[PDB]
C-alpha cells in the first residue's frame, strides 16, 4: 500500500477540516441533564395543564375581585416555575434533537477519514522506534526542553481526541428514551476536552501548537531547528538501524509534521462541538507545515547521506571448499530496490525487485522477492583467511542498478554490478544503454574459530527506492553491505514541492507466497476452500482462518512447488492448530503439538516427488485455531563455479555407492577414482570434504604426486611445477574395515 | 540609522504606551465585556416589549369594545411605549459608546503597530547578530539549569508580542480573545511569566543565579569565535530580552485598552524591571568580560615572497578608526572603516567612509620562503584612540607601527598635537605549498567604537594569523547607558555602506540619479525595494566622472531573475553580466579594471533575450593598487637592446634576440637581494669590469642573496631569454635592494 507523503497526509486532513467546517449545527452550555427529559417533560406536562384550567377559570370572569388578584398571583407563581422548566426541557430537545444527530454523524465521518489516515503513517510508530532503542550539546538539550512540554500535550490530546470520538455512540437514537450512564458520560468526556482545548489561558493548546512550529523550524532564539537537532543526533549514531540519514531525518519530519496536522484537526473538531464561530486553520496548519518542509529541504537535506547499510550483523561460519555464485538480477523492466539477509530458517539473501514509477518511486503492485540459500558460505570462510575486493562502485545520475553479482573464487570474494539508464520522467528503464563496473584493492579478514560477522537485517532505504551505488566494506572481522538510494531526487520532485507522492515502506517482512489468499483479511478466502460451517473467517481485527471440532480448509497447490528443493514456511497462528502439507501417499510438512494464548510467527523449512501436494489448516485433537500470513516461498539453491571434476566422471571399484548431493560413500573395501590431466606452468588447489577415515591421492605412471590420510575434515592442498605423465587420477579411499562408512563430499580440483 | 540604546527603545516604548493612555473612547464607567452583555440584554427587552406593545395594539384597534374598558387599555399602551422608548434610549447610548469606542480602537491599533515596526527596526540589526553565535555553539549544568528556568516565560511572551502584531496587522474577535487572555487574573497569569522573566533575569529566585551571570559564562567560554568582544556580545544579549518585556508591557497595555479597562501606567514597573537588568548588568557582569576582539574566521591562501608592500590604514585629521574586514571577494581584500568621534567613545554616522585595500595576501602570506612576524601587543592609555595603522613587509619580514591621538570624551574632539606611537620578539611561519591560513571576516567591535588597542598574534602550530584590537565599548555604555543618557551606536556593518553609484540603495519610488527610459522599468516593492525591467525596459546611471583611469574596481549587486547588466559606452564594453538565471535574490562579487579611458562609461540595469529581472545594492568601489618600499632599480632606468618591449606593469618582455640591462652599484660592506619573476625561460646575470657576480639560468619566482661583493666599476644587471626566435620571455617584479 502507498504512503502519499506529507503534502498528501496534509491533504487529507484539510478535507476533514473542510467536512466539520461545513457541518451546521444551528445556545448550549452543554451540562444539560440529557436523562431528566422525562422528568421534566412531565412536571412540564402536568403545570401545564393546571395553570391551563386556572388560566380559564379567571378569562370567564364571574369572579369576586380581591379573589380573582390571588388566582393570578397563583398562576405567576405557577407560569415562573413552568417557564424555568421548559427552559430546562428545550436545551434537552434541541441537544436530543438538532445537534446530536449533526454531531453524531460529524464525529463519526472524523473517526472514519481519520482511521484511513493513521493507516498511512502506522508503518513508522514501528521505523521510529527502531531509532530511539539505538539512540545514547546545549543546542541539543535546549530544544528537548524547548519542545517536549508541546510534544507531551500534542499527542496526548491527539490520542485521547481519536480514542473518545471513535468510542462516543453515533446512533443519535441511543442518547434518546434509554440513553445509558456510560453513553452520556462518553459525550461529557468528550465536551470537556473540548472546552479544555480551547480555553484561551497563558496554558492554551494553540500556545503548544505555535511553540511547536517556532521549535521546528529554529524561531527560537538560538535559530537551533529540531530537525537540526534531531539531524545531529542520527548521523552521530554509534550503532545504525536501517535507511540512510535522508530517510530517517525525512521519517522524523514526517512524525512531527502529521502530529501537528492532527493538532489542528483537533482544534478545528473541538470547536464545533462547543458551537464556536468557524476558523479555517488550513491557511496557518500548510504555512507551518510548508516551513518545516522549506527549512527540511534548504538548511538540512543538502548535509546529509544517501548511505545505506546493514543494522546488524551475525557471527557464521562459511565454506573454505566452496566456490560460490550468487545473481541478484531484476527482469527486464524492473529494477532492483533493496535486500534482506536474515538466518531464522538459515543463513538467507532475500532480494526484493519491482518495476520503477517516476521520479525513482516504485510500482507496489509489479514488485516480487526471490530468496537466495547458504549466503554464509559465500560471505564467510571457517579456517583459512577470505580475501575480499572492495570497490565503492558508483553509477552516475540516472542509472538504476538492475543486477549484483557475487563470485567467491578459492576464499576470494569479488562483485561485478550492472545497471541501465531510467528516466525520472515516465519512469522507463533503457534496456540497451547498460553500464557495467566490478571488483588490486581488497581486504583480508581471518577466521576466527568462532565465526565472523556476516551481515544482517534490511538493507534498503527507508522508503523502498531504485539504487545507483553498492559496494562492500570490511573491518572487528566485520563485513558491510552499503548501497546509495535515490530517494533525495524522489523527495525534491514529489513532496518538497507538494506534487503527488508514492512512497513504499521498506518492508518488515515476506511480501509473497506461493499461497493464493495468503493473507486473509475479507470474507471471502478465494482459493481456500472450507469444508464445515466448523471453519469460518474470524475479524480478529486483521482476519483469521478459523477451526473447530473437525473444520478444515484446503488449498491445492501442485503445479507451484518444484522437485527436491527447499522451501520455507511461516504462518501467524494462535491456540492449537493442525498444519500439513500432505499427498494422499506421503506428509511433506507437520505442524501439531503447538499451544499458543496469542498469535505468534513460526517459520521452518521443508523440503522426491512432491506435486500433486495440498495444504491444510485444522484444530488439534478437539480444539480451536486460527491463522493467517501463510508464506511459502523457494528458497533458490547455491550454485557454484565450474571446476575440474565431474561427477558422472567418477569410476567406483568394490564395495562403494555415490548417495545424492555429489556424496561419495565407502562403505567397505572399495574406492573411487576420476582421471584428470595436471600441467607443468598452472597451480591446482585440492579441496574436499569428508565425514569417516580415509586416504586421498593422486597417482602418476611413475609417481604419486599427493598422499592424504584424512578424518573428518575440510582439506586444502597446494599442487605446483607438477607434470602428470599418461594416465594419471585422483583417487578416494576409506580405511578397508568391513561395516564402516566413510563419506566423501565437495570434492573439487581447480587451476588458479 | 543609530541604535539608541535600551534607555531609547524603553522610552520609544513608554511613548507609544503614553499615547495609549491618552487615547478617549466613550468613557463609559462600563468595561468592554458589560457594554457588549448589555447591548444584548437591553436589544432583548426592546425586541420582546416591541411585540407585546404589537399584540396589545392589535387588540386595541380590534374595537368593538366598552369605550371606558379602551381607555384603560389605552393608557396601558402609553406607559408600555414610554417604557420601550425609555429602554430605546438605554440601547441608544450604548450603541453610540460601541459607534466612538471601535473608531477610536482600531485608529489607536493602528498607530501601536506603525511606532512599533520602527523600535523594531532599531534592534533588526541583532537577530543576525545574535544568530552569528548560536551556529558557533557546542555543556554546563548551570546553563542547561537556566534554560529550563526561563525558556516557560520567554515562550509565552515571543508567543503573546508575535501573536499580537500579527493580529494588529490585519484590523477584531481573535484580537480581544487574546486581550482577555493577557489580562485575566489567575495564578498563571501573563503578569505571572513577566515577573517570573525578570526575577531570572536579576537572580531575585532563590539560590540567585541570575541568566545574564549564566549566559554570560557560556560566550566567555572561550570557544566563541565570532565578531565583537565578550561585552558586546553579552549587551547584545541583554538588548535583546529587555526589549522583549518591553514589548510584553506594551502589549498588556495595548490589550487594556481594547477591553476597556481601567488604564494603567505599567511604564514606572516596566522600567524598574528594565533599570535591574541593566544594573545587574554593569555591576556583576560586565567588569569580568573583554573588550579585546579578533577576525572570527581563517583563509588559507598564497601570498608573494619577492614582494615588499605598505599597507597605510591612516584616518583624517578629525577622524578615528574604528574598525576592518578582510574578505576573499574578488580578491583578498582589506576594507578599513573610519569616522568622526562624538562624544564617550561614540561615533558620528554621517561622517563615516571606507577604503579597500587591495592583495593583501602578499602583505599577510609568503608563498615558498618562510615569513617573519613582529609580533607586539601595542596598547595606548585610556583617552587615546588610534589614527593610523602601518604595516610595512621588507623581505618576508612583517611589521607594523600604530599612531594614536588624544580624545576627550566631554567633547568628542580628537587632540592632533597629543600624538602617541608604538611599533613592533618575534614568531616565524614556514610556508605551505598549499598556503597558511590568513585572518578573515570582520575585525570590529559589534557597535562600531573607536580602539586603544592593537596587535598581531601568530599560531606556530596552525600556521594562522590573527588580529585583535581593544574597544572602548565599556567606556561608552557607562556614560551613555548604563545611566539612561541619550546613547548612539552604530552596529558593525555586515557589508560594504558605500558605492560610487548614486542611489544605490532603491528604497523608495524615487531613484534619484537612476533614470528609466519606459513604463517598462519600474520599482517593485520586494520589501526591500529593487529596479524592474522588462521587454526592453532599461535604467541608466552616468558614472564616468567617477572612474579613474588604469585601476580596479569592485562590482557587487544584489539580482534575481535574469537581468543583464554594463558599464558600457560606445563602441567598448568595460563589464557585462547576462547569462545569469536565479529563482531568488542572490548577491554577486566581481572585480574590473577602467581601461586606459574610462571616462564617459555610464551603468546599465536591463533583462536579458526578453525576461524579467531585480536588483539593487550596486556597490562600485575603488581598489586601492597595493604599493611597495623603495628599492634600487627605476623603471626608467633600464636600457633596451635588440627584439624587446617594456609592457605596462613593470613587465618587461624580450620578443627574440634583445635584451634589458641597468646599471647598478654594489658594496663590499652590503648584503643585497636580487628577486624577481619569469614566465618563459631565460638568464638572469651581473656582470662587472673584470667579473660576473651573478648568473643564474630560470618559469619561475626567484630569489638570490649577494655578500662580501664590491663591483670593480661599471656593474650592472641583464635580463636575457633564450635566442629563439618568435617566442616571449616576461620578466616582472624585478628589484634588487640592500639589507
Amino acid at each position: 500500500d502507498y504512503f502519499n507523503g506529507i503534502y498528501g497526509f496534509a491533504t487529507g486532513i484539510k478535507d476533514i477540516m473542510g467536512m466539520i467546517f461545513k457541518t451546521d449545527t444551528g445556545n448550549l452550555t452543554l451540562d444539560e441533564i440529557l436523562k431528566n427529559q422525562n422528568l421534566l417533560n412531565d412536571i412540564s406536562g402536568k403545570l401545564d395543564g393546571i395553570n391551563g384550567d386556572l388560566g380559564d377559570l379567571i378569562a370567564q370572569g364571574n369572579l369576586n375581585s380581591e379573589l380573582a388578584k390571588e388566582l393570578l398571583k397563583i398562576s405567576n407563581e405557577q407560569n415562573q416555575m413552568l417557564n424555568h422548566v421548559n427552559a430546562q426541557l428545550n436545551a434537552i430537545n434541541s441537544t436530543l434533537n438538532i445537534y446530536l444527530p449533526k454531531i453524531t454523524s460529524m464525529l463519526n465521518e472524523v473517526m472514519k477519514q481519520n482511521h484511513v489516515l493513521s493507516l498511512q503513517i502506522e508503518f513508522l510508530s514501528k521505523q521510529l522506534q527502531e531509532i530511539s532503542d539505538k539512540l545514547d550539546n546545549v543546542l541539543i538539550n535546549s530544544t528537548l526542553t524547548e519542545i517536549t512540554p508541546a510534544y507531551q500535550r500534542i499527542k496526548y490530546v491527539n490520542e485521547k481526541f481519536d480514542e473518545l470520538t471513535s468510542t462516543v455512540e453515533k446512533n443519535p437514537k441511543s442518547y434518546q428514551d434509554n440513553v445509558t450512564k456510560e453513553v452520556i458520560e462518553n459525550l461529557n468526556e468528550l465536551t470537556e476536552l473540548a472546552k479544555s482545548v480551547t480555553k484561551n489561558d497563558m496554558d492554551s493548546f494553540e500556545f503548544y501548537l505555535q511553540t511547536f512550529h517556532d521549535v521546528m523550524t529554529g524561531n527560537n532564539l538560538f535559530g537551533r531547528s529540531a530537525l537540526k537537532t534531531a539531524s545531529e543526533l542520527i548521523t552521530k549514531e554509534n550503532v545504525t538501524t536501517r535507511g540512510s540519514e535522508i530517510g530517517k531525518v525525512y521519517n522524523f519530519l514526517i512524525v512531527l509534521t502529521s502530529l501537528q496536522a492532527k493538532a489542528f484537526l483537533t482544534l478545528t473538531a473541538c470547536r464545533k462541538l462547543l458551537g464556536l464561530t468557524d476558523i479555517d486553520y488550513t491557511q496557518i496548519m500548510n504555512h507551518h507545515i510548508d516551513g518545516q518542509k522549506r527549512e527540511f529541504r534548504i538548511n538540512i537535506l543538502p548535509t546529509l547521506s544517501n548511505n545505506f547499510s546493514n543494522p546488524s550483523y551475525s557471527k557464521n561460519r562459511g565454506s573454505d571448499i566452496d566456490d560460490p555464485i550468487v545473481v541478484l538480477e531484476a527482469a527486464p523492466g524492473y529494477a532492483l530496490i533493496g535486500f534482506e539477509i536474515l538466518n531464522d530458517p538459515l543463513p538467507i539473501l532475500k532480494g526484493y525487485q519491482a518495476r520503477l514509477k517516476p521520479n525513482y518511486q516504485v510500482d507496489r503492485e509489479s514488485m516480487s522477492e526471490t530468496i537466495y540459500g547458504d549466503i554464509h558460505k559465500l560471505f564467510c570462510p571457517k579456517q583459512l583467511e577470505q580475501k575480499y575486493y572492495i570497490k565503492d562502485i558508483e553509477f552516475p545520475e540516472g542509472y538504476v542498478i538492475t543486477k549484483i553479482v557475487f563470485e567467491k573464487r578459492l576464499n576470494q570474494l569479488g562483485y561485478e554490478v550492472t545497471a541501465n539508464f531510467y528516466d525520472p520522467s515516465t519512469g522507463s528503464i533503457d534496456l540497451n544503454k547498460v553500464k557495467v563496473e566490478s571488483s588490486d584493492e581488497y581486504s583480508i579478514i581471518k577466521a576466527e574459530t568462532d565465526g565472523i560477522y556476516m551481515p544482517l537485517g534490511v538493507v534498503s532505504e527507508t522508503f523502498l527506492t531504485p539504487i545507483y551505488g553498492f559496494g562492500l566494506t570490511v573491518d572487528n572481522a566485520a563485513i558491510t553491505l552499503t548501497g546509495k538510494s535515490y530517494l533525495r531526487e524522489s523527495l525534491l520532485e514529489t513532496d518538497l514541492l507538494n506534487n503527488e507522492t508514492y512512497l513504499i515502506a521498506s518492508p518488515d517482512g515476506y511480501i509473497s507466497s506461493i499461497v493464493e489468499n495468503w493473507n486473509i483479511t475479507s470474507d471471502n478466502t478465494g482459493s481456500w476452500r472450507a469444508n464445515n460451517n466448523n471453519a469460518f473467517v474470524d475479524k480478529a481485527g486483521s482476519s483469521s482462518l478459523y477451526t473447530h471440532k473437525d473444520g478444515e480448509f484446503s488449498q491445492f497447490i501442485g503445479n507451484k512447488l518444484k522437485p527436491k528443493t527447499n522451501y520455507v514456511i511461516q504462518y501467524v497462528i494462535k491456540g492449537r492448530p493442525a498444519i500439513y502439507l500432505k499427498n494422499n501417499k506421503d506428509t511433506l510438512f507437520e505442524d501439531t503439538k503447538n499451544n499458543f494464548s496469542d498469535f505468534q510467527t513460526v517459520t521452518k523449512k521443508f523440503n522426491v516427488n512432491p506435486s500433486e501436494i495440498y495444504f491444510l489448516f485444522k484444530n488439534q485433537s478437539e480444539y480451536e485455531a486460527w491463522g493467517n500470513n501463510f508464506i511459502i516461498l523457494e528458497i533458490k539453491s547455491l550454485e557454484f563455479l565450474p571446476q575440474m571434476l565431474k561427477p558422472e566422471d567418477w569410476i567406483p571399484s568394490g564395495n562403494v555407492q555415490m548417495k545424492d548431493g555429489g556424496r561419495l560413500e565407502i562403505l567397505g573395501d572399495g574406492y573411487f577414482k576420476q582421471f584428470i590431466k595436471l600441467e607443468n606452468d598452472s597451480t591446482y588447489h585440492l579441496r574436499l570434504s569428508v565425514k569417516g577415515t580415509g586416504r586421498v591421492s593422486i597417482i602418476d605412471e611413475s609417481k604419486y604426486l599427493l598422499f592424504v590420510n584424512v578424518k573428518d575434515e575440510d582439506l586444502t592442498r597446494v599442487i605446483k611445477n607438477t607434470s602428470s605423465k599418461g594416465e594419471c587420477f585422483i583417487a578416494l579411499e576409506g580405511t578397508y574395515v568391513e561395516n564402516s562408512s566413510t563419506i566423501f563430499s565437495n570434492v573439487s580440483i581447480v587451476k588458479e
